[PDB]
């Protein structure tokens, strides 16, 4: 099941990019397998840096659930979540997050070295509680090849 | 100055819980001395967790500006604010962050333990680089003062 999900954050990344709507991220927020949102990284199309794939899919999630916690959803991120991405989600109270590519695929290609310390365990006063899986095999695969798959299509723009 | 935006974001932060928007932050930002966005926490109003006072006064700064960063603008922060928002503040590229209160104010009536290592100095992955100032004298008391003040609230 957790391939299934995290392949639809990837796809989300894919179509964000297309369409212009952000960045190639994706996420996707499910309730006991059932798809509750399904977002990608909105910035560009909503003029608002706050509008990560992550934060959108919490935003959506809870107006559909008509509440202010998600403690009984899980999240799928096609990338590893950002400090303020990592930050929403812990205060959305997401019970697990699984991600498909480290945050290092996407530096590789030119954002911002901007990495959650509580996601990686490394804070003093931050710490994390969640369930966190960092996906292997197939899926982490196809999520790293995110980056350099749209730095290649947009090469010569 | 910075007493007078301080002291704006602290009433958003009782006008907000008054009126049952979220709880008791708020967050001004400000173009050298203009106000563009002024905001309380709509957490409850807007059935949204990510609407801390600090995110909905970015969005709103970045809808009135047309624009996604916010490098001329500095935020003042009726408290300190937490991982989200200060990921939040990184991202808009806010130029300067003045806040009230230590996290410990919020925390000890009752709030979570919820700190932005980034923030105090103290993260490995995640460096800060806009300048920070906590609030001092008469600032601190008032910015303090929202916790004890509305406790019942
Ligand atoms: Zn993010
Ligand atoms: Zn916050």
């Amino acid at each position: 099941s957790d391939h299934k999900f995290l392949t639809q954050a990837v796809e989300e990344a894919y179509k964000g990019v297309d369409c212009g709507d952000g960045g190639p991220f994706g996420a996707v927020i499910v309730h006991n397998n059932e798809v509750v949102a399904s977002c990608h990284n909105m910035v560009l199309k909503y003029t608002d840096p706050t509008a990560h794939a992550e934060v959108t899919a919490i935003r959506e999630a809870c107006k559909k659930l008509n509440k202010i916690e998600l403690s009984e959803c899980e999240i799928y991120a096609s990338c590893e979540p950002c400090p303020m991405c990592f930050g929403a989600i812990h205060l959305s109270r997401l019970k697990r997050l699984v991600y498909g590519a480290k945050a290092e695929a996407a530096i590789a290609i030119g954002f911002d070295d901007f990495i959650a310390d509580a996601l990686r365990g490394t804070g003093v006063y931050q710490k994390s509680s969640l369930e966190i899986k960092k996906a292997d095999g197939n899926g982490a695969a196809i999520a790293e090849q995110v980056f350099q798959n749209t730095k290649e299509k947009f090469r010569l723009y």
